[PDB]
């Protein structure tokens, strides 16, 4: 499936090369700009545990997830994958812990050393 796919066939988008962070594009975005350091991020996400469970949608919340872009405001793998991202791209990032929650996990769902995958939507980037 498309853990599977993006895990065996995804790009490291890491500046380390280390392999923490794969990226596939699903949906091809508009125009080259890609945003800017500190930019608020408008997303559309949805999460998968390595055990196939869904841990969180914003789709069903009805509303997008918004943040600053590369101040930590997001796990690693969202600062450096959002970054790689134009306007209306949709992509898979295939993360592991060490970009994600780590050790220590996130409750209620999110397991102690837990690769994740996630579907995210860049919905719009404006800078404040
Ligand atoms: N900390 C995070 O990366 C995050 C992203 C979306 C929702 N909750 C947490
Ligand atoms: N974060 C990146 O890899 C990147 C490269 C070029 C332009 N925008 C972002
Ligand atoms: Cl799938
Ligand atoms: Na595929
Ligand atoms: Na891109």
């Amino acid at each position: 499936g498309a853990p599977a796919t993006v895990t065996e066939q995804g790009e490291d988008i890491t500046s380390k090369k280390d392999r923490g962070v794969l990226k596939i594009v699903k949906r091809v975005g508009n125009g080259e700009e890609t945003p800017m350091i500190g930019d608020k991020v408008y997303v559309h996400y949805k999460g998968k545990l390595s055990n196939g469970k869904k841990f969180d949608s914003s789709h069903d919340r009805n509303e997008p997830f918004v943040f600053s872009l590369g101040k930590g405001q997001v796990i690693k793998a969202w600062d450096i994958g959002v970054a790689t991202m134009k306007k209306g791209e949709i992509c898979h990032l295939l993360c592991k812990p060490e970009y994600a929650y780590g050790s220590a996990g996130s409750l209620p769902k999110i397991p102690s050393n837990a690769t994740l995958f996630f579907e995210i939507e860049l919905l719009d980037f404006k800078g404040e």
